[PDB]
């Protein structure tokens, strides 16, 4: 299906405020008359590269800013084209999360990061470390309950503490990112991996554990902890848990080190609606107002909006957020975190099924997580770049086509490459 002209359609994931979202879209059809559909797909962060890949899509799309350099290689994603004075709204530090390659690729909406949550009539004192866990499980367990319960399906969730003791995705040296040196193979890796497998092997947690699962079981009193995101504190505070946020456990004496996300909104490249999408971002989302709306749904985190930021951050649950944020590191947008990503899922899954060892799990993450197709020699995919740049400026007449193009030869690797997006590139007709 084509993307609706003069209307917005907008992609948000479903742990998200997408009914406050729907209220500022509200807002926008009655000031401007233009109906805006907010929808919550499920596998979104794969649904949004395949459907956009055919031209179609969302006009909008949002996930946390990892996802972004993949999508603007493939080019999914619209240069954004924020004012010097849009741009000073918001903190610097969200900004440089949403360039890439030297461009704004999106717009920054706020800063995600895990935090340890706890039940303060079960646990009036949350631990300072991962390795006392076990016996305030035991303590718990004597009383029919446990101490902590978290998503061990997906890897964002265990990945502070993969990190603590010195895992890493990629090399991070000079601002540059190393994608043949991957740290999930290595002895801090092991270490913080191991740590969860026993906790599991010891049957402080179960390996079935999803987000469900665990929300539900803190919700209804059963678990002193979790680990989540600022998102999950709506519900919470509607089971009326007494409940706190604080920095995440340490680990061998080290800090957890949560990946942090900065929740964005792309336009796509394709639609054809790329004015009316910056004027919704801009002076209907990204306002006091809109931000409100949303946030009042599902917690947002730290707004990138320097003005609704003021108020949110007296919050003591923001000040545990942005303090586990500091102690880690905001995500790299490269686009091989798709496969670091992959990786580390299946690693994390293996192991903590019992059927695989960590460091085998963790052997096959390094490959994987590094596994990329055959290179060109350096001077030969210059000329190629170098061809299609030229061609993409003399033939294609569409400037976001062009531009989309143009960040597409970014991405491409070998001769088989290059003869593919040629073949794009020629193909192209009357916008
Ligand atoms: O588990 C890997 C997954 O981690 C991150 O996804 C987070 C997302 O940032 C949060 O906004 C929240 O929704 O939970 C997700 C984890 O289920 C990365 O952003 C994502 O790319 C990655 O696959």
């Amino acid at each position: 299906m084509k993307i609706e002209e003069g209307k917005l359609v907008i992609w948000i994931n479903g742990d998200k405020g997408y009914n406050g979202l729907a209220e500022v879209g509200k807002k926008f059809e009655k000031d401007t008359g233009i109906k805006v559909t907010v929808e919550h797909p499920d596998k979104l962060e794969e649904k949004f590269p395949q459907v956009a890949a055919t031209g179609d899509g969302p006009d909008i799309i949002f996930w946390a800013h990892d996802r972004f350099g993949g999508y603007a290689q493939s080019g999914l994603l619209a240069e954004i084209t924020p004012a010097a004075a849009f741009q000073d709204k918001l903190y610097p530090f969200t900004w440089d999360a949403v360039r890439y390659n030297g461009k704004l690729i999106a717009y920054p909406i706020a800063v995600e990061a895990l935090s340890l949550i706890y039940n303060k009539d079960l646990l009036p004192n949350p631990p300072k470390t991962w390795e006392e866990i076990p016996a305030l499980d035991k303590e718990l367990k004597a009383k029919g309950k446990s101490a902590l319960m978290f998503n061990l399906q997906e890897p964002y969730f265990t990945w502070p503490l993969i990190a603590a003791d010195g895992g890493y995705a990629f090399k991070y040296e000079n601002g540059k990112y190393d994608i043949k040196d991957v740290g999930v193979d290595n002895a801090g890796a092991k270490a913080g991996l191991t740590f969860l497998v026993d906790l599991i092997k010891n049957k402080h947690m179960n390996a079935d554990t999803d987000y469900s699962i665990a929300e539900a079981a803190f919700n209804k009193g059963e678990t002193a902890m979790t680990i989540n995101g600022p998102w999950a504190w709506s519900n919470i505070d509607t089971s009326k848990v007494n409940y706190g946020v604080t920095v995440l456990p340490t680990f061998k004496g080290q800090p957890s080190k949560p990946f942090v996300g900065v929740l964005s909104a792309g336009i796509n490249a394709a639609s054809p609606n790329k004015e009316l999408a910056k004027e919704f971002l801009e002076n209907y989302l990204l306002t006091d107002e809109g931000l409100e709306a949303v946030n009042k749904d599902k917690p947002l985190g730290a707004v990138a909006l320097k003005s609704y930021e003021e108020e949110l951050a007296k919050d003591p649950r923001i000040a545990a957020t942005m303090e586990n944020a500091q102690k880690g590191e905001i995500m790299p947008n490269i686009p091989q975190m798709s496969a670091f990503w992959y990786a580390v899922r299946t690693a994390v899954i293996n192991a903590a099924s019992g059927r695989q060892t960590v460091d085998a799990a963790l052997a096959a993450a390094q490959t994987n997580a590094a596994a990329k197709s055959s290179a060109a020699s350096p001077a030969a995919l210059s000329g190629y770049k170098m061809t299609l740049l030229a061609l993409i400026k003399e033939s294609i007449p569409n400037q976001a086509k062009r531009q989309k193009f143009e960040m597409q030869v970014g991405g491409i690797r070998n001769e088989q490459d290059f003869k593919n997006l040629r073949r794009e590139i020629i193909r192209s007709a009357a916008q």
